[PDB]
């Protein structure tokens, strides 16, 4: 393609790429705030469960819980030590893949 | 619609951004569903707690007016906001416009 | 760039822009529902902490909690644990409008 056509399409491309990256970063920030808040809720709730005599008899759900869980998606405690949320990190691989892609287009 | 070699280039750049959008959609939906699982587990256990803890078994659950109490509370209670109907549904992002792209380029190509 | 070539690349552009906007709105909706749910949990848990006599000896964590994070029993959820409204930005969209505006003013 002509170089001016390629420059224009490349500019529109860059624009949408930057918008995607912006949304990616903003969503990741808000999700991390939610993760911190939820993990704090879990911490305090576990302390409460460990110190409240009226609920000291209630066990933590065993593995079958995941299908007990499947009523709403498809007793006992669902929140446990292993309920904390990991860090959410969106991938950036496709960006460098684009860079390499149009680099080879500009060298071929 | 334009020259075929030009259109192939713009269509390749288009593919790249479409694939990036799909990737972001899938990753965000995954993390949001994990959060939904965690929040629903919190709701379940908190309701058990509220139903068995004698010091708080007198507190009623908030009725429908809560939502405007809630709106005022966002700017600035005697009852529970989390109830049986506080669980989060599964979040599913839409994909219709993706094949709308297919339809678009299909009409463009002849 | 000939006007018909620019129209084709511009239509493909519009499509991906619209898809980004759709995803932005849906993600913001789901995130806000999560925020409402978490804030309701926080509110009720604070009520609970205020009315459960057996656990009132437990303090709320002081500022050192943030380094507790980098790894002591105290409360992490407090009055200032609520989640703000999530609002994704649109600054770059009108910049696109201006971008193609100057491109079409050279036509
Ligand atoms: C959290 O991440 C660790 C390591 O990154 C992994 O071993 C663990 O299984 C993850 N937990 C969940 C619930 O995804
Ligand atoms: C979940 O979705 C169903 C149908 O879409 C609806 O009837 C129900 O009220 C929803 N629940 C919540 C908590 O939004
Ligand atoms: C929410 O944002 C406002 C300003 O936008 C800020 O004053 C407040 O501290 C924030 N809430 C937090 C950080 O919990
Ligand atoms: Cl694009
Ligand atoms: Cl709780
Ligand atoms: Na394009």
């Amino acid at each position: 393609s002509g170089d001016e056509e390629f420059s224009d399409m490349l500019r529109l491309f860059d624009f949408n790429k930057q918008a995607i990256q912006r949304l990616k970063a903003e969503a990741q920030m808000s999700i991390q705030l939610i993760n911190k808040a939820v993990n704090a809720l879990i911490n305090d709730q576990l302390i409460m469960k460990n110190h409240l005599r009226d609920i000291m008899g209630i066990p933590y759900c065993n593995y079958s819980k995941y299908w007990y869980l499947n009523h709403t998606t498809t007793k006992c405690w669902l929140v446990s030590n292993g309920s904390y949320l990991n860090e959410t990190h969106f991938s950036d691989d496709i960006e460098q893949q684009a860079d390499n892609m149009i680099t080879e287009m500009l060298q071929k």
